[PDB]
């Protein structure tokens, strides 16, 4: 609610004109409590029998428009019964009417203010709500509003006319509805004017994403009612990877510290998962302890895990052309059960003649050892080694992986048997 004219403050605020000389007459009194009360009377009626006719009008100053686009008016006002007066039958009414015009400019100095003979725009009849003049305090005292369409220059002028009533205007205020500035739906949206047309239509509104909101992919809106108030919205912000929604719709705040959100919006932060942690505030993901990943796979809300330990328990067995690797699993998985297994093989050659200090030769075996299923990319821990030599020694390491790992390396982690294929000269004793 936004005052563009009140009566009842600095004294009246008042340069206002009567039509007919002595249409309207200003007389002042002292209102129920204690103040001086500037109020305008016309109660012609009471004069010549015929009446002669009353057409008496009462005009305000110029008032500024300031942004309004639709004018509200309150007013207040006495109205003596036409029955409680001399014998007028026919010429006596219990009503007045009331006019708007707009003006750029106030009205012209001395040369042409004189205005009666301006379009007025009439805006409605105005009746009391029954059961000289003068306010007696005993709440005759009538309250009725009305509003004018379309404001848009820079101000208007309001005129009261009385046809033949015997009338009391007390008070008179102009005002305008406003939607007041809010922060609603995670944006801000600024005071806003306008009814405009009047009483359905709305004023749409732009609202801008609040401290750390995006919108909805939607960019917001938000209606201004025709009582400065906010009829339905569309769209709205959400809050940003790392903030939650605070106060209500309103802000969105930091996550606190070991608390995140990896994403889109109006969701509260939530715990780290295990084997992370959030050290600051605001953190769209928890990092990881030292020794611990997240593989391609993981999600932000996926704990951490690692890689794993050395496979154990290695042993072998013959079967036929061919010799079987056998392993169980590692003591430690890291919280992970892509675990698979790596086998590489080596031919030792090694002490003989030259080299009595470590001499095995130990290169890597031929491209003729086929492993049964791969060689490489087990998820079994077993394995069938194919074309090895007849009493070539061989040894026979097996690496453990998992989905981490690619993530750091350190090597990964191994056991190795030393195995040599044939037997012979059973036992004696
Ligand atoms: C596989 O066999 C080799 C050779 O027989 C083993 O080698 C030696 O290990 C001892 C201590 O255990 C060292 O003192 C020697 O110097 C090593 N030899 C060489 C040539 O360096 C090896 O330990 C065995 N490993 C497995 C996994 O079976």
């Amino acid at each position: 609610e936004e005052v563009l004219l009140d009566t009842t403050g600095e004294t009246s605020e008042i340069g206002w004109l009567t039509y007919p000389p002595g249409g309207w007459d200003e007389v002042s009194v002292l209102d129920d409590q204690r103040r001086l009360t500037r109020t305008f009377e016309a109660c012609h009626v009471a004069g010549a029998p015929p009446g002669t006719g009353q057409d008496n009008w009462l005009q305000t100053h110029f008032v500024e428009r300031r942004g309004a686009q639709r004018a509200h008016i309150r007013l207040h006002f006495s109205v003596r019964a036409c029955s409680s007066l001399g014998v007028s039958g026919g010429t006596c009414r219990e009503t007045f009417t009331l006019y708007y015009r707009q003006a750029e400019e106030p009205d012209s100095p001395d040369s042409v203010s004189s205005w009666h003979l301006k379009r007025w725009t009439k805006v409605d009849t105005i009746a009391a709500d029954e059961s000289g003049a003068g306010q007696r305090a005993g709440l005759q005292l009538n309250v009725k509003e009305r509003s004018f369409g379309p404001l848009t220059q820079r101000g208007f002028y309001v005129a009261f006319q009385d046809t033949g009533a015997c009338l009391a205007l007390v008070a008179v205020r102009l005002f305008s509805y406003t939607c007041p500035a809010v922060l609603r739906s995670f944006a801000s949206f600024p005071e806003t004017q306008a009814s405009g047309a009047g009483g359905a239509s709305l004023v749409a509104a732009v609202g801008t994403c609040v401290a750390h909101a995006e919108p909805e992919e939607s960019p917001p809106r938000l209606h201004c009612n025709g009582e400065g108030k906010w009829m339905v919205a569309v769209g709205g912000c959400r809050c940003q990877p790392g903030y939650q929604p605070a106060r209500g719709d309103k802000a969105c705040q930091a996550c606190p510290r070991g608390l995140y959100k990896a994403s889109a919006g109006n969701a509260p932060c939530s715990p780290c998962p295990a084997r992370s942690h959030a050290p600051n505030p605001a953190a769209p993901v928890c990092p990881c302890l030292e020794g611990f990943y997240r593989a391609s796979s993981d999600p932000p809300e996926a704990p951490c895990t690692g890689p794993p330990s050395a496979p154990q328990e290695l042993w072998f067995e013959v079967q036929g052309s061919a010799l079987m690797l056998h392993w169980r699993l590692p003591r430690e998985l890291g919280g992970r059960g892509d675990l698979l297994f790596n086998v590489v093989c080596k031919e030792c050659e090694g002490r003989q003649e030259p080299a009595s200090g470590g001499g095995g030769t130990c290169h890597r075996c031929r491209d003729e050892v086929h492993f049964d299923p791969r060689q490489r990319g087990l998820t079994e821990s077993r394995v069938l080694v194919g074309g090895l030599r007849a009493h070539v020694p061989y040894i026979l390491e097996v690496q453990a992986v998992n989905g981490v790992s690619e993530l750091s390396p350190d090597p990964p982690q191994a056991a190795a048997i030393n195995v040599s294929t044939s037997h012979e000269v059973p036992s004696a004793v």
